[PDB]
DNA sequence: CCGACGGCGCATCAGC
DNA sequence: GCTGATGCGC
DNA sequence: GTCGG
């Protein structure tokens, strides 16, 4: 907060583009955006000064413009009072539920979280495990709830393989004091870059987890990527913790370091510094960077000993965690 | 003025 | 069934 | 919507 009233904004106007606009690059553009004006260090006083940012642009430059004189912009009130718009922008905000989704259930009268529950029928079992969480799903996990939850996926795990290294990623590895999610990346020496890779390992975890009970729902598994659902076991009396999205990612334990850069993010930062690679020759992914050039083919992979190296190929000062929001 | 925008997993559908 | 596309996701 | 060629 400094520059909120702006960042908002342009996190609304990114999402009017992508819900309803179906205009993925402006979203982008919109995002990046309002990144980088979340980590400048004043409050700004005019367009012309945001523009002096990278991602800033002309338009976005006459729009904090009419809202510094304003409080508003027009348009995202214009928006506001649209009703399509405001459907959209509602059922979106589920789950297994986007652009195309949100349009056909409009199209065909579903448009509430009235209408949503009783035609459960009528959504996918992501959207129907969406419906149900609706509101959890709309919670930040605080920290110290973050803390307990890794005690126990890193236990559990344990318990599973000793060999299995779970680490948590995601916002939390960014120091942060609340997440949105859990993202847990985990390997184990048996899955490398050249295995006879065991789609048993991801399993068994996640088994697990269950189990124990902290996973409750799953929103899609395969060999090497789960998605679901866990929640945190309440104590006598006391009310239960909110249903939280968990994500586990299984990765070849030797692309590690490219695997932990990419769960760690941010997912703006990783855009910008997958982009700066590019630039720079390169192509970075979650498993290796390789030269990429000229003829647009790339080569293979460089080796690579730390996430540190990865900055080093591109000219990039290494930039731990903290400063990853972007 | 204009092409490109990070890179990839899992679900679902149609074509065959 | 498989392959490719599209959705939605991280 | 912006950026960079
Ligand atoms: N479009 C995206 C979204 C996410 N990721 C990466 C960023 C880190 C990892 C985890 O993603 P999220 O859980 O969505 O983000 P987060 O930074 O952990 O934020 P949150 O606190 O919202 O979970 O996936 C990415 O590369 N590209
Ligand atoms: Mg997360
Ligand atoms: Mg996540
Ligand atoms: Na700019
Ligand atoms: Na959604």
């Amino acid at each position: 907060t400094l520059n909120g009233g702006i960042t908002d904004m342009l996190t609304e106007l990114a999402n009017f583009e992508k819900n309803v606009s179906q205009a993925i690059h402006k979203y982008n553009a919109y995002r990046k955006a309002a990144s980088v004006i979340a980590k400048y260090p004043h409050k700004i006083k005019s367009g012309a000064e945001a523009k002096k940012l990278p991602g800033v642009g002309t338009k976005i430059a006459e729009k904090i413009d009419e809202f510094l004189a304003t409080g508003k912009l027009r348009k995202l009130e214009k928006i506001r009072q649209d009703d399509t718009s405001s459907s959209i922008n509602f059922l979106t905000r589920v789950s297994g539920i986007g652009p195309s989704a949100a349009r056909k259930f409009v199209d065909e009268g579903i448009k509430t979280l009235e209408d949503l529950r009783k035609n459960e029928d009528k959504l996918n079992h992501h959207q129907r495990i969406g419906l149900k969480y609706f509101g959890d799903f709309e919670k930040r996990i605080p920290r110290e709830e973050m803390l307990q939850m890794q005690d126990i996926v890193l236990n559990e795990v344990k318990k599973v393989d000793s060999e299995y290294i779970a680490t948590v990623c995601g916002s939390f590895r960014r120091g942060a004091e609340s997440s949105g999610d859990m993202d847990v990346l985990l390997t184990h020496p048996s899955f490398t870059s050249e295995s006879t890779k065991q789609p048993k390992l991801l399993h068994q975890v996640v088994e697990q987890l269950q189990k124990v009970h902290f996973i409750t729902d799953t929103l899609s598994k395969g060999e090497t990527k789960f998605m679901g659902v866990c929640q945190l076991p309440s104590k006598n009396d006391e009310k239960e913790y909110p249903h939280r999205r968990i994500d586990i990612r299984l990765i070849p334990k030797d692309q590690y370091y490219c695997g932990v850069l990419y769960f760690t993010g941010s997912d703006i930062f990783n855009k910008n510094m997958r982009a700066h690679a590019l630039e720079k020759g390169f192509t970075i992914n979650e498993y290796t960077i390789r030269p990429l050039g000229v003829t647009g083919v790339a080569g293979e992979p460089l080796p690579v000993d730390s996430e540190k190296d990865i900055f080093d190929y591109i000219q990039w000062k290494y930039r731990e965690p903290k400063d990853r929001s972007e």
